[PDB]
Formats: structure tokens, sequence, C-alpha cells
């Protein structure tokens, strides 16, 4: 315990910036406005069953990570932070079970190179730091393969398994609750491939099946039973709804993003091979994870990025072992490789100034260049500082290389503020907030936004194309108004009330009815229909 004031300081001053720069972002729509206000709303009505998004019947998705960020809500009320509490906590866990079942196979220093990998890796960490299911799924799942590799451990005694065993069957359960079958089909199939690559069909003993299967069943049946119950039409929806949004993605869908997402350790991704080739064998259970489910999502109809999250602690682990095997000389040529890689996105960090995408204009990207650049700077200065570092060591090396890596792409992600924050709607959310009361509707005039509700604390009343609450607006349909012809009806002859559009959307009504504008972004019109609730015009 010689050096453990660094330790207790390095964790230190990595818990203080993993929790801050959780509450300096606006919410980036669609997955952390709407995951924040479906939340919202279960906190404000109490119904932890029947999920809803905008008053409207949400049945894409299980409720676990709900149930998480509304206790968050109830601890520390709504804000940015709270929403994304679920997420961040899911990345702490997954780096602490990771490094968990790294110490237990292969002990304490190979442990400490893991928690390292996943807090550089790019991907954990803003995945950690980005409200969205992929990340709570991927804790969950992190605490499936961390509680396998535990149970499976020869000098652990019976009692100690079959505890790693219920555990590992309970955490797919959460992850059932958190995502739907996947939670049980990955690991499944990571299950088999691994008996059929290895041969060894007792395992399927060592799993306590019977038991498992119980425990499983009674954590993920009861809201599954309750929700069909309530509602009917839910079993059908949620098992055979074929989703899409506006699919067609290649085969190599998920490379770039497992290389960038694991990019302060891509130089060692064949030294990761190495570490698996080479009775239970678990670093080749953790590539078979890691294998499986790319290949899995790669081969898959709909590809969306955080599907390949859960790969990254299984490659954690893997990284544990690689950094373990290096000599010093190995750690400087990955210092070399990176500190020249990361001099490339230096150099080419004014490419995104002269950007404008998702009607948002190119001044906030010009912002977003110059908090790039300070990225990739700082990542040169911890490159710079663990070669200094390296001639005490290979892992006071990695370990300050990885926080100057986890530091750089947190202040990556911090700039994305620069484009986030006109988008989310919260700058002109007190402007309308001034007029428009809770007994007022707020019509969605083709328009999902997934932000501006939340802020406003304020349901949208979806009118005419509902998108993915299409099903919602059809099953209760007395909450929405179907097509925007019935809207000019209710807008000219109703009560008074406000709606949110597109530009393009007002200027195509404009013509037709009048109103008069509340508030305007780059994204969004908010009119009303009564003059008195809007400037002077
Ligand atoms: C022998 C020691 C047994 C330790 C058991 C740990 C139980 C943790 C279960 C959590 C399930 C999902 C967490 C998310
Ligand atoms: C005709 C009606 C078809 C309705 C499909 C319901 C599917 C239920 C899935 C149960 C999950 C077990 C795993
Ligand atoms: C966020 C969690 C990451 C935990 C990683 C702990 C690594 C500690 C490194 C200390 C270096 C000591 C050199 C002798
Ligand atoms: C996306 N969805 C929830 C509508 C269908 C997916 O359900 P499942 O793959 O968990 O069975
Ligand atoms: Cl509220
Ligand atoms: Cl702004
Ligand atoms: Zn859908």
């Amino acid at each position: 315990s010689a050096a453990t004031g660094w330790v207790v300081l390095f964790v230190a001053v990595a818990l203080v910036v993993w929790f801050v720069s959780l509450d300096m972002r606006h919410l980036v729509g669609p997955d952390e406005g709407r995951y924040a206000e479906i939340s919202r709303e279960m906190f404000a009505s109490g119904d932890w069953v029947t999920i809803r998004y905008n008053a409207l019947k949400y049945f894409e998705k299980p409720p676990f990570h709900m149930w998480v960020t509304v206790v968050g809500y109830e601890l520390f009320g709504l804000g940015e932070w709270q929403a994304r509490l679920a997420v961040a906590l899911s990345g702490l866990l997954g780096i602490g079970v990771s490094m968990m079942a790294a110490r237990r196979w292969f002990g304490a220093r190979a442990a400490a190179f893991t928690g390292l990998a996943l807090l550089a890796a790019p991907m954990w960490s803003v995945a950690a730091h980005f409200n969205t299911l992929d990340m709570t799924l991927a804790g969950v799942m992190s605490c499936v393969l961390a509680f396998m590799l535990m149970g499976q451990h020869p000098d652990a005694s019976v009692a100690a398994r079959r505890g790693w065993m219920v555990a590992c069957w309970a955490a797919m359960g959460v992850a059932i609750l958190t995502k739907g079958l996947v939670g049980i089909a990955l690991p499944g199939l990571v299950l088999v491939v691994y008996t059929l690559v290895t041969r060894d069909w007792g395992l399927w003993r060592r799993l306590h099946l019977a038991l498992g299967v119980v425990v499983m069943l009674v954590i993920t049946v009861p809201w599954f039973y309750l929700v069909s119950v309530r509602n009917p039409e839910f079993p059908n929806f949620f098992f055979i709804h074929e989703h899409w949004q506006r699919r067609s993605g290649s085969v190599f869908y998920f490379l770039p993003l497992v290389i960038g997402g694991f990019l302060p350790w891509a130089g060692i991704f064949p030294k990761l091979w190495t570490a698996m080739r080479a009775r239970f064998r678990p670093a080749l259970m953790a590539g078979i994870w890691a294998i499986a489910i790319f290949v899995f999502f790669s081969i898959s109809r709909s590809k969306l990025p955080g599907y390949i999250v859960p790969v990254i602690p299984a490659l954690g682990i893997l990284a544990g072992v690689a950094l373990d095997r290096l000599s010093p000389r190995s750690w400087g040529k990955q210092l070399i490789g990176m500190a020249i890689v990361a001099a490339c996105g230096l150099l080419a960090s004014p490419v995104v100034a002269t950007l404008n995408a998702n009607h948002i204009p190119n001044s906030f990207y010009r912002a977003y260049a110059v908090w790039v650049a300070v990225a990739f700077v700082v990542m040169l200065l911890g490159i710079a500082v663990a070669r200094l570092l390296l001639r005490r060591g290979v892992l006071p090396s990695v370990a300050v290389y990885a926080m100057g890596m986890y530091l750089g792409f947190t202040v990556a992600l911090l700039g994305h503020e620069t484009v986030g924050r006109p988008a989310s709607g919260a700058d002109i959310a007190p402007q309308i907030a001034q007029k428009l009361t809770p007994e007022m509707p707020l019509y969605g005039v083709q328009m999902l936004d997934h932000t501006l509700p939340f802020y406003l604390r304020h349901p949208l009343m979806m009118v005419g194309q509902a998108d993915e609450l299409t099903f919602g607006a059809t099953v209760e349909p007395q909450r929405v108004v179907p097509d925007v012809d019935s809207f000019t009806k209710l807008w000219k002859n109703g009560q008074p009330a406000m709606a949110v559009m597109s530009p393009d959307t007002y200027l195509a009504l404009a013509p037709t009815l009048s109103m008069y504008v509340v508030a305007r972004d780059w994204r969004r019109v908010v009119v009303a229909n009564v003059a008195s609730l809007a400037g002077p015009q």
C-alpha cells in the first residue's frame, strides 16, 4: 500500500469527472430525450407497468431503464444528469464486475489494466454518459459475463458457484427487462458457440439450469404478465412488431464502430486474439462473447451503433490480459502509434468546422471544431506524460495514458453541446412556458419532438403521423388528432392551444390557418391559435 495515494487520487479524479460531465450537456434527441421524458411521465403518474411516451402507450422497449431513471428522479428531481444516471451507473458497473472477473482469473495487475481499458475506451465512456438503453443493457450483460466467469472458477466452492450462477441468471433477467429477449439470446448463443469450440458439454451441468431458469422467470415474468393483462395488445406488439425508422446497412457496419469505440487499444487488437487462443477457458469465453455478438448484430437487418456496446466489457477483459504481458518497449510502440493517430486527429479537427448537418448551421460546428482539437490535444498531453512515466513501469504509463484518453473523449463529448443545445429546444422553452399551461394542449403537427416536451414538463398531443407513437395513437384515438385536416378545425374552433411543427410544416399550413408565432429555433416553430399567447405580430 505504498503508492495507494495515487490510486485513490486517480479513481477520485475519474469519478468526479464521471458524474460532473453528466450535467454539462442538454438532452440530445431522440434517445436521451425519449427515455428522459418517458421516465418523467412514469414518475409523474406512478404507473410503472404501462409505459407511456407523450401520454401514449409505448411498447417498443421494456421498462427497467425507466424504473432506474424514475428512482433517480425520486431521489434527485428532474434534470439532465438525473436522466443520464442509469447509463452512468451501468458504465461503472461494467468496469467493476469486469475487473472483478479479471482479478479472479488473471490477478490484480490484469484487473487494473481492465479497468483502465474500459475507462479509456470511448464507446464505453461516451455510451456511459449518453442516455440510451444500450449502455444499461451493456452493464447488466457485463454482469452476465462476469458472474458466469466467477461461477466457473475451480477454486470456488459449490455455494460460491451456485451464488454466481443465480447471480448470472438474475442478470439475464434484468437484461430481458431492459431490452427484451436479447439478454438471453446472445448469452445462450455465446454459450453454445463456446461448447462447440471447446467441446465441453459438462459445462451445462455447472449452470444451475433449473434454479437459474426459475429465478429468471421470477424476475422477468411479473411485469410481462401485468402489462399483458392490463393491455391485451402488448404481447403481439412487443414480440411481433417489426420496428423501423427513417435499415439497409452493410455487413461491415459495426467494423469502424468497434475500431473507433476501442481506439486507444486498436494497436493491441492482435494481442487480444493471442489472448484467447492461448478446464474452463475464461479469455476464450470473452473472445467468443465479443466475436459472436459482433457477427450477430453484423448480419442483422436493423443496425444501430449501440447494439455493439455489450462487446466492450469482454474486450476490456482481453485488453487487461494483453496489456498485462507487455514489456516497456511494446507499450512504447503503442504510445508512438497512438501519438501519431491522435496528432492526425488534431490536424483533421478543422474538418468538422466545415460541417452543417441535421438543420444546424455551420457556426455551431465551428465552435465544435475547437473542442475536438482540444480533445486531441489533451490526448497528446496524456500520451506525452505517459511516455515520461514509462521509466517507472508499464502499469503507471498505461494508467496515465488511459486517463488522458478518457479526459480527451470526455472533452469531445462535452463539445457536442455546441450543436446539441440549439437542437434540444431548451433555450426557447422558457419563452413558451411563460404562456403554456398544463391544461393547454401542445399539438405536435407531424413532428415528434423528443426534447422540448421534457424541458416544458408537458406532453405533446400528436397530430397526424405519430412516427413511433403511431401504435399508441391508434389504440387510444381519443388522445390524438388523427390528421392535420381535423387539427385545423380544432385549431380555429377548439380551445386555445399551442403547436410545435417544422418550418416547412408552418409554411405548408400558413395559407390554411393563421397562427401567431410563440417561439422559433433552427428545428422548430412554436405557435398559438390566439394572439394573446404570443409576442406582438
Ligand atoms: C422492437 N420490438 C420490441 C418491437 C420487437 C423486439 O422484441 P424481441 O426481439 O425482444 O422479441
Ligand atoms: Cl414532472
Ligand atoms: Cl446556443
Ligand atoms: Zn415500432
